[PDB]
């Protein structure tokens, strides 16, 4: 079946037949979409006490080795039936499965090219993939990751990179990093009620503290790094500030805009979420890229429930701050924007502007139809916070469904895990 | 059963009980939400060529009275009881029935309310309706319509209408306007390939031609009304220039503005819609309500499919129209809405910026669900074209959902109907 789509800036349309490989898992229906929830439990993966049962395992383990075997040009009809034998062996005689080097590699950058809400998916092939399965110990998880941020940082020219740790087991020995991301600053809550910081990143700051972590009280402290290991309690180790690169916000022709003091870390790492392979299940999977203008520009700064400064500057520059009509709020957040640009670029620190973002996008997601005759697409994630209508793919119609492999977004530890 | 959603900016959480109520007709489903889509079979009511059959017509019947008089504080049990008896007996002995005066008044602006897609619905009390099921001629349409026109206009102080004309019968004699909009341009494909005026109404405006209509050739000409009565076909009606109120463009700061010599209506008014009221169908019924900012600023203006001048004015303001990181497309965007804003301003009509209608929206929202605890709402059509995130909507967890009364899509006219 052929499900047709079409982009009304070019008027260009796809026939979309991909959805069939997709898992009919979804918080929406035919009587109301659920379309427009930050994070649906289709979209979840929660925890589990029991193994993954062996015979239901086996289907989606199959299912994965064809695809993986379904990538390459020339066929390896002898290695491929030898893999589907040597699977379906292990996993009967000890119940679970593990994947080959190459296998891994293939899953997580196919996983990315599964993401609907990722708009720098043009990138999907370009992914260093660092093997840390092995690992058994918080403080190894933690040397990984440094070597994980090192590389990736590239003295500013940001690479994309994941570490994979150990796979779930039973579901009690997970080994997962709490934080959402990798660099991520501190949000307090003032006595006089008010707060100081990420406001957004005040529960788990909160939880740091509880954890024996000292706060700074500062509007950019980077917070330690909470580690579990083997289903283990949590224990913080602190980034080497050196790992941390930093950009100094300015703005080219308001001199003024240095006096706000503004500031934002250069690497964006997801490492809160699970990525799911033929029915294996890792919880702990941080992956990073570059940064996108407005993810600071717009979010991070003018977002009412983050640092929100878009009132300050407004008055720095002199609008009016109080007739709406004004359109005040906009050439503000404009003018944000680009200082966060403009200060990346005079630091030599990789950074894409929305726009070249959106393009970029147009070009993969047609490279898509061709490849695999369709795109998993969550429009309301992929349309930038800004000047939605001036980005191509405000137009263009997407289907959104979940595939495999995929990253999941899984409960925050904290509020599952069990103390010791 | 109770939905929960959260505005993630000022972290206030919703029940949602009224998606109960919401008949399961959609496009999307638990395997892929087809949210995206401009214009979904789900959200259309095709055309009929037999009456409603009486059986299923008279249970949604019986539904809407109950809901009339479920708005009343005071209960009319007597009335009430009244009204399902005669509406029964009508069903059965006439195959059909008619709504009272004061229930057509409650249907349309009930209907307005359910429509997901509307952010200025806090004004859904506020409504003019006119009946006009008396009507039966081509011309009395025109007339009716002119009455509409210049009721709303009203001389700059825009005020919402609504005109509904005879209800669909067997399906054959269909009163509806043909024109997506009562006042909207033309769009002639030059022979140079190139495209005059608004290139979305092309199709439209070359069949004003084949009906006789004479093209002026201009960039923004008033295309006359086609005009369908009892499934009849349609006949031309120019509309008098002076019912057309019209605002020149130009900007408060660059006065080379005033070059692009650009202008725009007054009067938004869908009238290729269908009002479905307890089981009743209404292929005519052309409703009003007055313009946003960005609507004119953003899509008009700016969309490249529309009058496409971003590329013109980035060079106007002497911008770096090449180098995409500038942002030049966003100063752009700003300023030009700025004009829009301020030029209906300076002559005195009616505009509502998109800061404004947004919060006004979270009120209206807000307020629905005490009311009803519930509020019908697509976020993809709700969150302006510019400065997303900058709106609270854009926080804003919403549920989509059909209720009745309702506004849906139809076929245009010409595709469907059949020529004498
Ligand atoms: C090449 C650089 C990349 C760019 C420019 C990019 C950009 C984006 C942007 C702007 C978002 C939205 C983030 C938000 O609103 O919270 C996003 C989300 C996402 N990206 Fe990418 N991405 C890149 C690399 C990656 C990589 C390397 C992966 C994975 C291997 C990835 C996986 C995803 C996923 C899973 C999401 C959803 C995250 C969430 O739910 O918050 N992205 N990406
Ligand atoms: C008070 C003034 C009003 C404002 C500010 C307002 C604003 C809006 C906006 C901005 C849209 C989006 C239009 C588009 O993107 O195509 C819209 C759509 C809609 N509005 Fe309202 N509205 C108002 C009055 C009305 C009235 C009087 C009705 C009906 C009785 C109404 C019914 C709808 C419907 C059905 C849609 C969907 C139209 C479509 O599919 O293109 N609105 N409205
Ligand atoms: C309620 C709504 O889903 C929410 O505000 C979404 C909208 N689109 C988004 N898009 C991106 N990229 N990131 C986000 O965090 C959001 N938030
Ligand atoms: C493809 C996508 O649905 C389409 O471009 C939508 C997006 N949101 C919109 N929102 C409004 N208000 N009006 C529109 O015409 C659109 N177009």
């Amino acid at each position: 079946r052929h499900v047709r789509i079409k982009n009304w800036g070019s008027g260009m349309t796809f026939q979309d037949t991909l959805h069939h490989k997709a898992k009919g898992i979804l918080t929406c229906r035919s009587k109301s979409c659920l379309g427009s929830i930050m994070t649906p439990k289709s979209l979840t993966r929660g925890p589990r006490d029991k193994p993954t049962p062996p015979d239901e395992l086996l289907p989606q383990a199959i299912e994965f080795v064809n695809q993986y075997y379904g990538s390459f040009k020339e066929a390896k009809i002898e290695e491929h039936l030898a893999r589907v034998e040597a699977v379906t062996k292990e996993i009967e005689t000890t119940g679970t499965y593990q994947l080959t080097g190459d296998e891994l590699i293939f899953a997580t950058k196919q996983a990315w090219r599964n993401a609907p809400r990722c708009i720098g998916r043009i990138q999907w092939s370009n992914l260093q993939v660092f093997d840390a399965r092995s690992c058994s110990t918080a403080r190894e998880m933690f040397e990984h990751i440094c070597r994980h941020v090192r590389y990736s940082t590239n003295n500013g020219n940001i690479r994309s990179a994941i570490t994979v740790f150990p796979q779930r087991s039973d579901g009690k020995h997970d080994f997962r990093v709490w934080n959402a991301q990798l660099i991520r600053y501190a949000g307090y809550q003032m006595p006089d009620g008010s707060i100081r910081g990420d406001p957004a990143n005040v529960e788990f700051t909160q939880l740091c503290i509880d954890l024996g972590w000292k706060p700074k009280y500062g509007r950019f402290d980077v917070v330690p790094l909470v580690l579990q290991a083997n289903g283990r309690d949590p224990e913080l180790f602190e980034i080497p500030p050196d790992l941390v690169l930093e950009v100094a916000m300015e703005h080219p022709k308001y001199e003024w805009f240095r006096e706000l003091e503004l500031k934002w870390y250069a690497l964006p790492a997801v490492a809160n979420m699970l990525l799911e392979v033929g029915g294996l299940e890792f919880p702990g999977c941080p992956f990073n890229g570059w940064y996108m203008g407005t993810e600071i520009g717009v979010r991070d700064f003018c977002d009412v429930q983050r640092y929100n400064i878009l009132e300050e500057v407004g008055r720095r520059m002199g609008l009016e701050t109080h007739k709406l009509a004004s359109l005040w709020k906009d050439q503000a957040v404009v003018e944000i924007n680009i200082a966060v640009l403009h200060s990346f670029q005079k630091q030599n620190v990789t950074i894409m502007d929305h726009h070249s973002a959106a393009e970029s996008f147009m070009k993969y997601m047609q490279n898509e139809y061709r490849s695999r005759g369709g795109c998993p697409a969550d429009w309301i994630w992929l349309v930038p916070p800004m000047s939605g209508s001036i980005t191509p793919v405000f137009h263009q119609e997407m289907l959104n469904y979940v595939l495999s492999p995929f990253y999941y977004y899984q409960v925050e530890a904290w509020k599952t895990h069990v103390w010791q």
